[PDB]
RNA sequence: GCGGAGAAUGUUAUGGCCUUCGGGCAGAGAAAACCG
């Protein structure tokens, strides 16, 4: 009856349906038509299943975590923040659920080929890790208060803008 | 005995003592040893005190909202971000009360008399805007995952305080919005 | 004392509860309550 690609598979449906705050796993339980107690195998409890859903948002959108071979390090800083973006973008408050969950190996592994790849392109160890630091706040805390401020009631333009202020901002300082 | 202000200090120490998820309307009345329905008379839930918290840390940290005089549009973006950043960091969770306030009608004024000032720089409007939302974001995800990442690639990670990634990082829109605007 | 029990209702506390009337209790893996 219950596999892990279904009850996470709803659990994001009901993510967009009630939000974050709102989320508890007896509603999921319910909407799964079954009890507690036994859901328990899958999900230990609410804060396991935000981690769940935080790896699965990634691992569907956040396709250009790579640069294609043959491009470019501006191009491949772009994309990266492109797809980031549209992960967090997945699901309802989406960067929050991202938000205050651990990172796993394979990110850390991921982290070590995006060094190097900037490295390779001429960037100093140094600048690398603030080059990669710098874009991915920027797009964070971009599409939280974009969240947020959607819990009010373009800020995509936004976004585009101040992502090419950081890329053509790199792009002089790494003249050296 | 009991005045907003004393309130707004002992939520702000509750706050630092607790954090954000903790903090409670119930335990900042124990915290004044009064009962709930006298505190309710000053604050009424925890939404409204997050933004009585949120209003004063930038009351009294974000100092540099304003150009000084005889100082350039880069610095004053420069300044700008550290001081708010200082105001995110001057509590914990800082960031995090900081974000879902939707600002005053004061701000909204600052914030206009911010984007004359650039657009006087030379700045076009839509470019102004984009300016300050941009630093703006990435002072405020920069000092939240540095807030998310305290309660816990050989060299890298061995080469971490967190404000150098801020300052590093924020050198880098003002130096693309210098070039980006020699245009 | 602790077993049914990771019990239920409930969320973000002007209220809901215990009290030996001094006071005490708790938030999505609650305070309570019942039942050996």
């Amino acid at each position: 009856r219950l596999d892990k690609s279904k009850v996470i598979n709803s659990a994001l449906e009901l993510l967009n349906e009630v939000g974050i705050e709102g989320l508890t796993t007896r509603k999921l339980a319910q909407k799964l038509g079954v009890e507690q107690p036994t859901l328990y195998w899958h999900v230990k409890n609410k804060r396991a299943l935000l981690d769940a859903l935080a790896i699965e948002m990634l691992d569907r959108h956040h396709t250009h975590f790579s640069p294609l071979e043959g491009e470019s390090w501006q191009d491949f800083l772009r994309n990266n923040a492109k797809s980031f973006r549209n992960a967090l973008l997945s699901h309802r408050d989406g960067a929050k659920v991202h938000l205050g969950t651990r990172p796993t190996e394979k990110q850390y592994e991921t982290l070590e080929n995006q060094l190097a790849f900037l490295t390779q392109q001429g960037f100093s160890l140094e600048n690398a890790l603030y080059a990669l630091s710098a874009v991915g706040h920027f797009t964070l805390g971009s599409v939280l208060e974009d969240q947020e401020h959607q819990v009010a009631k373009g800020a995509e333009p936004a976004f585009l803008h101040g992502l090419e202020s950081l890329i053509r901002g790199f792009e002089v300082q790494l003249t050296a």
